[PDB]
């Protein structure tokens, strides 16, 4: 895998679990995922705890997992889970370019649903007062996945196969604006 | 909001099959995909014993233990209102290694009747020299809490503005019509809720 795949899971994904050591421990909370390309940024409340961890810019560890299928081999120790995952190691730094911080809330809600942003209220620097913006760009990384059919050692009569997991977006209403209705049946994370 | 129930935990711990582990190795925190085996409030966790989290294991430190749910995407009339519906777990616990083969077996079995029920009965069993090759360690829960967010959106805008939850389903699709009966009854099932 290269560059071109992490992108391409990172352009795919707008979730992410973002690990980093507090005191010793190691915690791990779940994340908005904004991108543009292999940059990460991360948002939220000055407020929050996370926000002095990301200020100290300590490496942290973001997370992504796709699950795609449950793989039942003939064999129990066989069985398996089809997945994609990625571990990305990064530094934070801050934004504190407010049209920046705009500009990131465009490239999440493009990510999320085409077409939105031109659609509803955008922020106002009023309301990107006291709300962080973290930039984080690969350190490191590394991707694992597992793909296709059990591996059998065997000739007994016990059925083997992969049960398929489809993660879909459907109907939020019929007079929904069509860029939403447009995504009804759509399947992600793939 | 948040929660604290272990009845809240164990409903979640039962529905899911996966989880992110979270580490540190040489000062370094790293997180990992892993199988979620569980009973109760007790996760097991396994594995190739030729793998670098065995040894990590083995140590008996204080390991996160990360669950996520997520439900639909959810559009407010004001882009500072969007958010995700979701559910989130964070557990943290100090393994501890399962050296008897029964109760290896026994954990095989929960975890394959958590994947499909029905499939234990139906398969071949570990022999005594797979179990020698795969460890089990269990970690009880030495603190815990859960996040999630529900429901419609917030607005105080009168804007003529569609606004509205866009659903996500999971769900287990076909896997052709000669597979047993257990199996089948998966078909269009919606899980991880």
């Amino acid at each position: 895998y290269s560059d071109e795949d992490l992108v391409a899971m990172l352009d795919r994904n707008f979730t992410c679990t973002v690990s980093f050591i507090d005191g010793g421990i190691p915690y791990a909370i779940p994340m908005m995922l904004a991108s543009e390309g292999k940059t990460i940024y991360l948002h939220g409340s000055m407020k929050s705890r996370i926000y002095g961890i990301l200020k100290t810019g300590q490496l942290i560890a973001i997370s992504l997992l796709e699950i795609n299928g449950i793989v039942l081999a003939k064999e129990i120790k066989n069985n398996s889970i089809n997945y994609v995952s990625a571990l990305i190691f990064g530094r934070p730094y801050e934004i504190d370019d407010t049209e920046k911080k705009i500009e990131v809330f465009r490239l999440l809600t493009e990510k999320l649903v085409k077409g939105r942003w031109d659609n509803s209220i955008k922020p106002s620097y009023e309301d990107l007062n006291g709300v962080f913006v973290f930039a984080v760009k690969p350190e490191t990384f590394s991707m694992k996945a597992r793909t296709g059919p059990p591996h059998d050692t065997s000739t007994d009569d016990i059925w083997s196969g992969v049960l398929p997991i489809q993660h879909t977006i459907s109907e939020a209403g019929e007079n929904a604006p069509e860029y939403v209705k447009s995504l009804y049946g759509k399947r992600i994370f793939i």
